């Protein structure tokens, strides 16, 4: 039943060692790595990994970031191009040391990533670029597969945790995107102190802002230093859960012990695709 190492997997490991390239995947021990890689699907931090925010939930370090690098775009077509990926999400960090938040850098990475790679799916992650309108459209305009801004958790606790975004707004770059003729997808991060009636009004929430594909996982606390877990979800919650989203007519769904946002990406963009192909004949 577990996954177990597979040849596509071993593979892509060879390929990553010999040409020394970074991955999420690897670089954050992600349990998922010998199913999705088997998949040949993989995960990419661009923008370095210093934060100019700071949520409480995020593992990722909030600091002074390294000046821009613009070669990272080719760097990353390159790695997507070597591994032979089916699919390949693009995350980042917030950049609001850049003059347009690090637009250019989200969009010249998926560009660079179709020149060289015609039929790998591309998922991108994002900040929410303060909601600024030219920003957001230079970005839709690269043209991800799925274009994810993850709102992560209900409005009561959003309003502490994520003192540098807001719920609507974040639900407002979920609508842009989805009016730019995007497939767009969030994430809720269960565990830290929403009810489950929280929840259902957050997936409606999602759902009415244009949303296509909902990912709804369990917390796991990155460190001491991060958010206490208030609640552990038990499998017969998240079927529910999973149930609801479903009902209010997402078409892409997953829910449970997920660990990272991109496990099953390239699944679930399919089902949307599809869904959305079928829709329009
Ligand atoms: S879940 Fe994401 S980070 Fe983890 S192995 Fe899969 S693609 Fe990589
Ligand atoms: S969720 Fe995004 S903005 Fe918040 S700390 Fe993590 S990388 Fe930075």
């Amino acid at each position: 039943t577990r996954a177990r190492i597979g040849p596509e997997y071993t593979e892509l490991k060879n390929l990553v060692r010999r040409e020394g390239l970074h991955t999420v995947c690897e670089e954050a021990g992600c349990p998922n790595i010998f199913e999705c890689w088997e998949d040949r699907e993989a995960t990419f931090l661009i923008g370095g990994d210093q934060c100019t925010r700071r949520c409480d939930f995020c593992q990722i370090d909030t600091g002074k970031p390294a000046e821009l690098d613009r070669d990272e775009p080719r760097r990353v077509a390159d790695s997507v191009r070597t591994m032979g990926l089916r699919y390949a999400t693009v995350t980042g960090v917030a950049r609001d040391d850049l003059p347009d938040g690090g637009a250019w850098l989200y969009a010249a990475t998926v560009r660079a990533i179709k020149e060289l790679n015609p039929s790998t799916g591309v998922e991108l992650l994002i900040p929410d670029f303060n909601g600024e309108p030219t920003r957001l459209a230079e970005v839709f305009e690269s043209g991800p597969e799925v274009l994810a801004h993850n709102v992560e958790t209900v409005p009561r606790i959003f309003k502490r945790i994520r003192p540098a975004f807001t719920y609507r707004r974040s639900l407002g770059v979920l609508t842009a995107a989805r009016d730019a003729g995007l497939v767009t997808k969030s994430n809720l991060i269960l565990g830290l102190g929403e009810t489950s009636d929280e929840v259902r009004t957050a997936l409606g929430d999602l759902r009415d802002a244009g949303c296509d594909i909902v990912t709804i996982t369990q917390y796991l606390r990155p460190s001491a230093r991060h958010h206490p877990v208030e609640r552990w979800v038990k499998p017969e919650e998240f079927v529910q859960f999973a149930r609801f989203a479903e009902g209010l007519g997402f078409a892409g769904v997953l829910a449970g012990p997920l660990v990272r946002s991109s496990y099953r990406a390239g699944r679930l963009y399919e089902q949307a695709r599809n869904s959305r192909a079928l829709a329009s004949r």
